[PDB]
């Protein structure tokens, strides 16, 4: 069709998207290729540079020696996007530079030298939301380093200004990237890339939202999680769901710079719960998660599994499996087990994570579906084909809506989906 969504100006949270005609769950709304994307800090070399995709299988660029690729055709064709990049990165090896930093290289290599770009066209890198008369004095501070680190790194390229484009103010740029920046996670929910999408920065955000992204490597699905009338905003949820109000609104206030009052927050929704069980306990299991959850953007299995373990199965006094921090340590280790295969003791803490995961993730949810469709998947290859059945038919019913026929993870759950059904008809 022509669009269903439209950019509009909000009262009170500047642009927004807003619906064109009526939508409902699991409607494609929009579809994008980043204006300029670079995998993340912890799996350089874990996953190829270009689609993202893992691989023991990892050929690497003998000219810089930090770029790593899964085939001749992603090397060349990260060539065009690592050129400029390339001299500045050697040049300044081993101390590699912050992730927003080589993003917004990649942003003014594209800028100067692309053709306009497919992802900019409902807003534009210039048009982005900065929020500068709401910075901090101490986020000043922070984006005057990232500024200084940039002149650094791109001093081979880029000396002055007329390299860079009409204008451009770095500082102002960094501060579009601190609030417009993408995470984007593998078809397993895994971080391993930062990116920038125009148009899809559009969106604001909201704690209970009607719309989800997914990706697909660097591309990124727009889809409707519920139904939308006609001129209702669009939204997302910027935001880890396993997170209290007090959460949330430290880092809406630190990174996007504004206060929700939204009906969750005002009400604290889910936050009792979420804290249950002894509170010096929870304090510790949350300060050993920064450690766990480092260890494992860095993929060191063995290591999260350890320290996991000590945790689940701890001789001191333990907590629910409901609480928050408890739960990502679960999830931690299932993800673990999964990696080490170990598959009995992944599908231990897989099934534990299932009741809360129903709860912290109402409705239609990406990182549910997936973690649905990951124990049903490891009980089917144990043959408990009708608890598997189950699992990955409320898995499909989830990511039908939250996927969709274009991302092709659906087309494995449809696999296993045949294969589980095949068990079951013949048994
Ligand atoms: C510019 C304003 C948008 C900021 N937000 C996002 O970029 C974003 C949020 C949540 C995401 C993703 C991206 N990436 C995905 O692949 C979808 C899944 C649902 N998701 C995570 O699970 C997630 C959760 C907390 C932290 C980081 C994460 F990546
Ligand atoms: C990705 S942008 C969203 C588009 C933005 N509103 C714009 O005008 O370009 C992120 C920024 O939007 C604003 N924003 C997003 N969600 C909001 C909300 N629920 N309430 C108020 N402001 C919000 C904040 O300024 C935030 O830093
Ligand atoms: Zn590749
Ligand atoms: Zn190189
Ligand atoms: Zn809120």
């Amino acid at each position: 069709e022509p669009l269903k969504v439209e950019k509009f100006a909000t009262a009170n949270r500047g642009n927004g998207l807003r619906a064109v005609t009526p939508l409902r769950p699991g409607e494609l709304l929009f579809r994008s290729d980043p204006l300029a994307y670079t995998v993340c800090k912890g799996s350089r070399g874990v996953v190829c540079d270009r689609c993202l995709l893992g691989k023991e299988k990892l050929m690497r660029c003998s000219q810089c020696r930090v770029a790593k690729y899964c085939s001749a055709k992603c090397q060349k064709k990260a060539w065009p996007d690592h050129k400029r990049e390339c001299k500045c990165l050697k040049s300044c090896k081993p101390r590699y530079p912050p992730d927003s930093v080589r993003l917004l290289g990649r942003v003014v290599f594209k800028l100067m030298d692309g053709a306009p770009s497919e992802s900019e066209k409902l807003y534009s890198f210039y048009d982005l939301e900065s929020n500068i008369n709401k910075l901090t004095e101490d986020r000043k501070e922070g984006l005057r380093q990232l500024v200084m680190t940039f002149q650094h790194f791109m001093r081979e390229e880029i000396q002055d200004a007329s390299q860079l484009p009409p204008a451009f103010d770095l500082f102002e740029a960094f501060a579009k990237v601190i609030c417009n920046s993408f995470t984007i996670c593998n078809a397993e929910m895994q971080e391993v890339g930062v990116g920038l999408y125009p148009s899809i920065s559009l969106l604001n955000h909201s704690c209970d939202p009607n719309c989800s992204i997914v990706f697909n490597g660097p591309h990124l699905l727009l889809r409707a999680v519920r139904d939308i009338e006609v001129g209702e905003e669009l939204t997302i949820c910027y935001l880890d769901m396993l997170m209290t109000s007090e959460e949330r609104r430290k880092q809406l206030r630190d990174q996007y710079c504004f206060e929700c009052d939204c009906f969750r927050c005002q009400t604290q929704d889910k936050d009792a719960d979420m804290l249950t069980g002894d509170e010096q306990v929870w304090k510790e299991v949350q300060e050993s998660l920064k450690k766990i959850e480092e260890l494992k953007a860095h993929w060191k299995w063995e290591q999260v599994l350890a320290m996991c373990q000590a945790i689940i199965s701890s001789n001191s006094e333990r907590l629910p499996d409901i609480n928050i921090y408890q739960l990502k340590v679960l999830d931690c280790a299932m993800d673990a087990c999964i990696n080490l295969g170990l598959l009995e003791e992944a599908l231990f803490y897989g099934t534990r994570t299932m009741e809360p995961y129903r709860i912290f993730f109402p409705g239609s949810h990406p990182v549910r579906g997936v973690q649905v469709m990951k124990v049903g998947k490891l009980q089917l290859h144990q043959g408990m084909f009708p608890q598997a059945m189950k699992n990955l038919r409320l898995a499909f019913d989830i990511m039908r809506v939250t996927h969709g026929r274009e991302h092709s993870l659906i087309e494995d759950l449809i696999l296993l989906l045949e294969e589980c059904d095949a068990n079951i008809r013949a048994s």
